[PDB]
């Protein structure tokens, strides 16, 4: 039972806040889906403050496949368009095209180069000349209204940003196990006391913003 | 004094041993570490023949890579697959081949577990796949090798592909830089213990570019 299980980190308003007052601090978080959509858990980090330990702990440990959770507003001063016109994905995951750093990376890949990338993207002043495409930082659109609108960890990114007041860029990965099956509760809950990170669940975030009757 | 990467490389034979060890190791259905120029990415990338990819072979990858895996096609499946480039005015430093992502729609949930960018992976590079077979995009990064592999372009793409039909296999191979747990890329030392604890040979592009000129050219 999952609220059992998740209920040491205490109840879910409690889940939200603890999760929240992390990322203020700079520190990570697990956020996992809803049992029956994708039911993985990911580890989620405020771009703003974002370090190469950070990034290097993501791809050792997750998918590798680090996403760059943006508003539409940022994707758009970015100009990043979605990756493919009529996306077809099981969930709709909105892939813009892949980026890179135009300048300050070799190969984009190293922790360091990914987070240059990130950071260069994120730059609330950036200009879209200031990113080559491909590369291999991965931004995703949030939806507008957020995990009310869409309960993906896309949407809890930016939202749990947005909630903590935080400017709304957030990277997102994975949780993987070695043997390359995708962590669940356990896992996740093992993982996020190893490394003081608040576990919570997108059904959390949203019962939050309903009872706290939040507009984002 | 540190010897150059040549030296350094050397206890797994001299250059033509080296690719001969390599193709050898792809028939038996091993991975391999290719190394790309010094003055290029210097980076070591394991690759693995799709027609014997196992679970537990992407699954290494996940752990000891960036985890962003690619698949190597030739651009005749890539044609038959309908998988353009992702970007037209591709500006990237070494005009990496990326398509559009793709996913199997039958057989996987997420798209990220091992098993599933296997399942992927086999879907895509089957001989008659069709572009419905994919959904795009998806956690599976194909990549275009250009006409004549590393005689032509000297990247990883090319050397994937080349290893695979000079070895006599399916030509789909699987791609991924070796990383260390710092977050820093994997270098010839630490590519090569790499190479010697996983029974995986080591070699460079410049080796298959002197064995093809040795072995092909007339
Ligand atoms: O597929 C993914 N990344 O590529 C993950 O699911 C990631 O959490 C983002 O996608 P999502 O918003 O559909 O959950
Ligand atoms: O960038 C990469 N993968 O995304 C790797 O370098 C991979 O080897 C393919 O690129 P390359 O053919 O330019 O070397
Ligand atoms: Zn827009
Ligand atoms: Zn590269
Ligand atoms: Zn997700
Ligand atoms: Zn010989
Ligand atoms: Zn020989
Ligand atoms: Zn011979
Ligand atoms: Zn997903
Ligand atoms: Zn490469
Ligand atoms: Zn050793
Ligand atoms: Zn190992
Ligand atoms: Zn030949």
């Amino acid at each position: 039972n999952q609220s059992s299980l998740l209920a040491e980190f205490g109840d879910p308003i409690t889940r939200v806040e603890n999760a929240l007052q992390a990322l203020r601090e700079g520190r990570g978080v697990l956020l996992l889906d809803d049992e029956d959509r994708e039911n993985e858990g990911d580890i989620i980090y405020a771009v703003e403050s974002l370090t190469t330990a950070q990034m290097a702990l993501m791809i050792r440990e997750c998918s590798g496949i680090v996403c760059l959770c943006l508003t539409e507003a940022q994707a758009d001063r970015l100009a990043l368009p979605p990756m493919v016109v009529n996306n077809n994905s099981a969930n709709q995951t909105a892939f813009t095209v892949s980026i890179e750093a135009k300048h300050g990376v070799t190969t984009g890949v190293s922790a360091q180069d990914r987070v240059t990338t990130i950071k260069t993207a994120a730059n609330p002043q950036a200009k879209p000349e200031d990113l080559a495409r491909p590369g291999h930082v991965f931004p995703l659109r949030a939806r507008a209204g957020g995990v009310l609108a869409r309960r993906g960890h896309t949407e809890g990114t930016v939202d749990l940003m947005q909630m903590a007041g935080l400017q709304p860029a957030g990277v997102l990965c994975e949780l993987t196990n070695p043997d390359g099956s995708m962590a669940k509760t356990p896992e996740i809950i093992e993982f996020g006391k190893l490394h003081n990170m608040p576990v919570l669940t997108i059904e959390d975030m949203v019962q939050y913003r309903i009872q706290f009757d939040l507009k984002l």
